[PDB]
């Protein structure tokens, strides 16, 4: 046949005309409109996508369940299956366990991310309804979260496993009988034989074979015909790589390929076996069979552990592995090592090989022929005398792609020690899977000891060479790491020995070696947030300080909160795609769009000819709407292909034709420097007497330091709807923008009408953090074109790659510093430079170069002081606002010279940074005067609760008893200005109504990203009016209900809107006092509806406007701030000296955020901003190539903080006892001021370097501190040997 | 709006109370969460009361341009505009009659 | 009104009105209404939240 039948949430679906390049995300999104199940990166790594699949399986006669990433499903897999969304389980009307926990908890600020995690929490109780804490933590190896910093999530659900910010006693029990029923069609349908399916799309024919005679004799007839099991790799090569597979043929239903048999060698899968299946089996061996038997099968459990997640390896099989032969494969290199037995089958032919060097033949190749398939793999039983390891080092420990990965093997002559077999065999060291077969045979005989470990380390480190131009850098790092690996097994091999009693003594490990051995694990949590309980007097209604809920909590759980994609197309609604430039700096010469107006559905090409009005755009006005005559990026747009469908403007785009003539490309700070490439002029603060300073200095210290940049990864990308109105240029659009203003004048100018005709609406974005400030407007400004010229509604969501190469990040900061100090530690002079990149346009730069020297002290009196800034013009994507604005890059450069100050004067750090702190009346090198100075508060509660002086003592314990562990500690302090650089953005609106029921609209001028602003803002509305805030709604933020708004940024957002929303709650008070008094205890609805038959008026505006701001750069007077942010945070970690890998053990945080408005959102908020400043400093980089092309643009090579890379004890307290008057209800901005303070998790890392360094002096650690950076900075016999040639 | 050409009057009477031309001013629709207790359009009356609404809104606004209006008496509408925002004074206005 | 554009998930209602002055309903048979093709459902008074 040819119909295509599975369940959705238990309602049968039928579809007559598959498409195999129709994905399960879409199927559910766009056909059947249930848009809980979100695209978060469409490339497996994000699981915002998340699913459950039911299904019988007729190998075991049960019903399973298991998740899977909807965005790499193809429905022609799906047939006779059942799958359950987020709308499946539960709804606002009645939440499942899972959505009301996750809810109460504080485990949903944005909300995007939240149904792929409820979706993969559920999955693991439909499979244990008891897990224990390990199991739960695993079930999310697959899932990211941007805002939460992870742990409320862990917190909440640690309930289901085996004052106070929620109330676990109040959940409600869960019954696993109470869940949907499987489908009864599904297990009739399942006593009938299956029959071959055809599915015949646009462009794919895709086969759903039945037996392996369909299989075999597919691939005889047609060798062409495109094996798809998993998806997890094809679906990669035609969605990213534009492959394109017209014939696929899907073998998962054939028995032969799903058998698992025991042999008297070792154990058979067939190759379609997925990979949670190879692990549920080789689990049950390893925990039956002695531990002798089982070294290749815990070497296979190893690698899967840290193999993608939950959601991948129930669909990747083993064979698409073996096949797809990455040269990052993590089981190639085990299979290879242990000399697997691959069985391989052709209609007619079978064939036996053991895997070795001769399998993959070259870059992504095997040795079967075009006709063959790999029928199955045996994985073997490890002898007496023969052991195994398996390593893996990536740039994140979950769900990552292998720097280098390996399997390590020995046989040994029985009895012996003498080596009868070695097999060391990689990953990422070459273009294939390889063995290092030259080093291996000259230890055949040796016995297992020192000089055996020096000849395989000298063989490996000639034999495994890079050139410095390697593919894919990183060249010393990796080098090092196959040694590394070596040297870890050589030292489990020696503890094995040991524990076989043999007659010839092996080599005993010292204790200090001992924790070389241990494979990773981690204790569970222990986490602790403290805040202030409000006045026992407080009202019970009055919610201002409570640790209210997100207002869309609930609904974000159930999928029914709508993100901009989630809202219906019209019937007449078209699709845009952005096409953008693959040079740097070029001419455009011409532009053929002959290939593209052969797709069926496109509709138009739009360039710069079609702009009505004017192509000049930006902030600062420098930039294109649509590239003309020069792209001046990698990414630059050069116009927006308009079609029926997003697959047809995506097939239209690779249509488009660009042939360019180079130019002279300016790409890094160097490059710029070089040719005087800058956004205007230097900026410079400077006080005192810098010649003095220095020549009255015991010590002078110079140095430089790179801070590499940062995409935001809003787990919702840039997205925008225009809807034109057909009447008088009227155009609304809705869009994922922190900057409704800019998004409405950009639209407006493009177009040449009026702002008045254009209204710009934002329900609630997937994140922003900077990145929707304002580099969301090349989006809207081109779809609103598309509208105008069609007359129709147009869409545009950004696939992640498109967004991470056009949108641009962070600043990176390259800074020289030299710093003059006493014997006492104390500062006394200090001048830097800094340099940011700012990419091909000016945007915020010039601003967050100011921000960063206005932070250059950061907690630091410093007499004489010189910091300069420019900012280099660039042949890269603009860079933009990032949730710091500059204050990170320049407090790290503070820290950091500040490091080495008390190095060089061998002070306790601690010491040497609280007697330069400020105190409080001082002014700061801006001559701003610092009062409600909390920070030595924060500083000495935070050296109380984290047991500082005490836990030094232990550090420095675990480094004497280990040589190849290091741990570190170290507590950084923070001060932050809050209010834009930029006075008049310093400003905010609300218009509030009162109906005649009494309830109340509110609006005000700032967006919801996920910080929980409108919960806020409700709070702060229910006390204004004494009335509860059930009574009061907010329903969207748009330019026709407050005007002129800043954009939702600066961390000011509730300061401003809540003065606002103030203001206008006192207006209609004014208003209602009369009908008060007539009538003093009569409810809210009397007094209104009294008020309203006596004709006063129920709507008023309300405004604020931050009084006394305005820095002068020319005189170094005037404030530029309101107020400050203070915090301080501990962090102790534990660095891998032999892989540059490390743990977060503890971090202990203090914050001032005044009297919260919100203590759960504002502990949320200090908790996510933490954890994204964990990322910037530690595991977040990006990678360009020489040309300026951005190669990093998914989850799959930038990694962000995982639920497994969080502290393992975080500890959060808001400071006790400190009203701050000049903001709202005495509150202070929360935003952006705790994400510089995961900079104690970067020098803790240094502090821990230096314990190793010292086991084998101001060396550099540039940021990110990341695995490459750690293990090649901890030298030792290994890197010398690697780098320089000399044991 | 029901053809009585109630938006064209609003528009007429905004830009005398205003002193600017009609070509600024726009009215795109009546919506309860722009201008909410709204009575219906009838009796006739409808551009009595909303004409003194927006008369009053419009007032509130050029009471804020005051000062603007003074330090640049000659310089064009867009200028005090971008001075009152530049200086942080709102430019949203409420306007009711009875 | 009518000319705004049809989302593409969107229904379209009809009212049954009384053919009598004044009547008790003694029974309403929607058998043949659920036969249309694209018929969703019959709201009345029991309908309402
Ligand atoms: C988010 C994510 C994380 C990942 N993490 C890792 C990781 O950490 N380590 C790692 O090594 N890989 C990783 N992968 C890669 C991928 O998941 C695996 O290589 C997977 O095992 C491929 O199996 P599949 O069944 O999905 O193959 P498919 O994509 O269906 O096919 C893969 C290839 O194998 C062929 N094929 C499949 N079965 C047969 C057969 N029986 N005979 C012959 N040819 C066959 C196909 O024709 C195709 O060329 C990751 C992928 C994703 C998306
Ligand atoms: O002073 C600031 N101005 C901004 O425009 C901005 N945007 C942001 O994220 N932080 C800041 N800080
Ligand atoms: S959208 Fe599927 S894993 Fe990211
Ligand atoms: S709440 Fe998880 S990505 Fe925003």
């Amino acid at each position: 046949a040819d119909e295509l039948v599975f369940f959705v949430n238990g309602k049968k679906v039928v579809e007559k005309n598959a498409d195999p390049e129709t994905t399960l995300l879409v199927y559910l999104r766009r056909k059947l409109g249930l848009c809980g199940t979100k695209l978060g990166c469409g490339e497996g790594g994000c699981g915002a996508c998340t699913v459950m699949i039911s299904k019988y399986d007729r190998l075991q006669n049960k019903i399973v369940h298991f998740s899977v990433n909807a965005c790499l499903a193809p429905i022609c897999s799906l047939h006779h299956v059942a799958v359950t969304t987020v709308e499946g389980i539960g709804n606002t009307q009645k939440l499942h366990p899972v959505q009301e926990r996750i809810a109460r908890s504080h485990g949903s600020q944005c909300g995007f991310c939240t149904p792929g995690i409820v979706m993969s929490m559920y999955t693991l109780l439909r499979n244990q309804p008891e897990p224990t804490v390990e199991e739960i933590e695993n079930a999310f190896q697959g899932n990211l979260c941007r805002c939460t910093g992870y742990r409320p999530i862990l917190q909440g659900f640690r309930t289901f496993a085996k004052p106070s910010l929620f109330n676990p006693e109040d959940f409600k029990p869960l019954d696993p009988t109470q869940e949907p029923i499987f489908p009864p069609e599904l297990l009739r349908l399942k006593d009938t034989p299956q029959k071959k399916l055809r599915f015949e799309g646009e462009r794919v024919t895709w086969i759903q074979a039945s037996t392996m005679e369909e299989l075999l004799d597919l691939k005889a007839q047609h060798p062409d015909a495109k094996l798809v099991v998993g998806n997890t790799e094809i679906g990669i090569e035609m969605k990213f790589k534009n492959m394109l597979f017209p014939l696929i043929v899907c073998p998962a239903w054939i028995p032969e390929l799903n058998s698992v048999v025991h042999g008297p060698e070792g154990i058979s899968f067939g190759a379609s076996c997925p990979l949670s299946l190879v692990e549920s089996v080789l689990a049950e061996e390893i925990a039956k069979l002695p531990e002798q038997k089982t070294e290749v099968f815990r070497g296979v459990m190893e690698q899967l552990r840290w193999f993608a997640g939950k959601q991948v390896k129930s669909v990747a099989s083993i064979g698409g592995n073996i096949i797809t032969a990455s040269p990052i494969s993590d089981l190639n290199p085990v299979f290879m090592a242990s000399g697997a037995k691959l069985t391989l089958v052709s209609r007619g032919t079978r064939r036996t090989v053991r895997m070795d060097h001769t399998f993959f033949p070259g870059y992504r190749k095997t040795l079967l022929r075009p006709e063959e398939i790999l029928l199955s793999i045996e994985i073997p039983y490890s002898k007496e005398g023969e052991f195994f390891s398996a390593f893996k080092q990536a740039s994140r420990r979950e769900d990552d792609i292998a720097k280098v990965t390996s399997g390590m093997r020995v046989l040994f002559k029985p009895g012996t020690i003498e080596v009868q077999e070695l097999s060391l065999c990689f990953g990422g060291m070459a273009d294939r899977t390889i063995s290092a077969l030259k080093t291996t045979p000259k230890q055949l005989s040796k016995s297992w000891n020192e000089e055996l470990l020096q000849s395989v380390c000298a063989g490996l480190a000639e034999e495994l060479q890079l050139a410095p131009d390697a593919p894919g850098g990183m060249v010393e790092f990796r080098r090092t790491l196959t040694l590394s690996f070596f040297f870890k097994f050589y030292l489990t091999v020696l503890q094995k020995l040991g524990r076989a009693d043999l007659e010839d003594m092996c080599g005993k490990l010292d204790p200090t070696f001992a924790s070389a051995t241990l494979l990773f694990q981690k204790d569970p949590p222990a986490n602790v947030q403290l805040f202030q309980e409000v006045p026992k007097d407080q009202s019970e209604e009055d919610m201002v300080g409570r640790p209210l809920p997100h207002l869309a909590a609930n609904m974000q759980a159930s999928g029914e909160a709508v993100y901009c994609d989630d809202i219906p197309r019209y019937e007449n609604e078209l699709s845009l795609r952005l096409v953008t430039s693959t040079r740097a700096h070029a001419k455009i010469t011409s532009i053929d769009t002959s290939e593209a107006k052969k797709v069926p559905g496109f509709v138009c090409f739009l360039t710069a000819e079609d702009v009505p009005n004017s192509n000049a755009t930006g902030l600062f006005n420098d930039e294109t709407v649509f590239a003309k005559d020069e792209v001046t990026c990698v990414g630059h747009i050069i116009g927006a292909v308009v079609a029926d469908t997003p697959e047809h403007a995506q097939r239209a785009a690779r249509g488009v034709k660009i042939t360019y003539e180079d130019l002279p490309a300016i790409i890094t700070i160097q490059d710029a420097i070089n040719n005087n490439s800058f956004y205007g002029s230097e900026i410079k603060i400077e006080k005192g007497d810098l010649k003095k300073g220095f020549s009255e200095a015991d010590n002078v210290v110079s140095g430089e330091l790179y801070i590499g940049g940062q995409e935001h990864f809003y787990l919702e990308t840039n997205c925008t709807i225009a809807v034109p109105k057909g009447e008088a240029g009227e155009m609304e659009l809705f869009v994922s923008t922190q900057n409704t203003m800019k998004t409405q004048s950009f639209v407006a100018k493009m177009l040449g009408v009026p702002d008045n005709r254009i209204v710009v609406r934002v329900k609630r974005m997937g994140g922003g953090f900077g990145g929707k400030e304002t580099r969301s407007t090349v989006v809207s400004t081109a779809l609103a074109l598309a509208a105008h010229k069609t007359g129709r509604p147009v869409r545009c969501m950004l696939d992640r790659d498109e967004d991470m190469l056009i949108t641009g990040g962070r600043h990176p900061f390259l800074a020289k510093y030299k710093v003059g100090f006493m014997k006492t530690g104390t500062v006394v002079a200090l001048e830097v430079a800094h340099f940011s990149n700012g990419g091909n346009t000016e945007d915020l730069s010039r601003s967050i170069m100011e921000r960063a020297l206005f932070h250059m002290d950061n907690a630091y009196k410093i007499p004489n002081i010189r910091g300069t800034g420019r900012i280099c013009k660039t042949n890269l994507p603009s860079n933009t606002a990032f949730r710091g604005f500059g204050g990170p890059q320049g407090m790290l450069i503070a820290e950091y010279w500040m490091s080495e100050v008390a190095i060089t004067c061998g002070l306790p750090a601690e010491e040497v940074r609280r007697k330069n702190m400020y105190k409080e009346g001082d002014l700061t090198h801006f001559n701003q005067k610092l009062e409600g100075f909390t920070l030595p508060r924060c500083w000495d509660e935070c050296i109380a609760s984290s047991q500082y002086l005490a836990r030094k003592r232990e550090v420095e314990k675990f480094n004497r008893e280990n040589c190849w562990k290091k741990r570190g500690l170290c507590i950084i302090p923070t001060k932050f200005g809050i209010s834009f650089t930029l006075p008049f953005l310093n400003q905010g609106g609300a218009l509030v109504h009162v109906y005649t029921d009494g309830s109340v609209l509110l609006t005000h001028g700032g967006t919801e990203m996920g910080q929980g602003l409108h919960t806020k803002m409700v709070q702060v509305a229910s006390r204004a009016l004494k009335i509860p805030t059930s009574k009061i709604h907010i329903s969207e933020t748009s330019t026709n209900t407050v005007p002129n708004t800043s954009p939702t940024a600066a961390s000011a957002s509730a300061d401003l809107n809540g003065q606002g929303v103030y203001e206008a709650c006192q207006t209609i008070l004014k208003r209602l006092e009369p009908f008060k008094k007539k009538k003093p205890t009569g409810p809210w609805e009397a007094w209104v509806m009294d008020a309203y038959t006596s004709a006063v008026s129920l709507s008023a505006t309300g405004f604020y406007k931050t009084p006394n701001l305005g820095y002068s750069f020319e005189t170094n007077s005037g404030n530029p701030f309101h107020y400050f942010s203070y915090g301080v945070a501990c962090s102790e970690v534990e660095i891998d000296c032999l892989t540059g890998d490390h743990k977060n053990l503890r971090t202990d945080i203090v914050m001032d955020v005044g009297s919260s408005l919100n203590p759960a959102i504002d502990i949320g908020q200090v908790e996510g901003a933490f954890v994204q400043g964990l990322g910037l400093f530690t595991m977040e980089e990006l990678h360009y190539s020489p040309e300026g092309s951005l190669h990093t643009r998914g989850p799959s090579t930038y990694k962000i903080p995982a639920f497994g890379s969080i502290p393992i004890e975080f500890r959060v307290s808001l400071l006790r006892d400190c009203p701050n008057k000049r903001a709202i209800y005495a509150s202070k901005a929360v935003g952006e001021p705790p994400l510089f303070l995961a900079s104690s998790i970067f020098f803790a890392i240094k502090d821990a370097i230096r314990a190793a360094r010292a086991q084998h002096q101001l060396f550099q650690l540039d940021s990110p501190a990341t695995p490459e950076k750690i293990r090649n900075a901890c030298v030792d016999q290994f890197t010398t040997l690697c780098v320089t040639g000399v044991p």
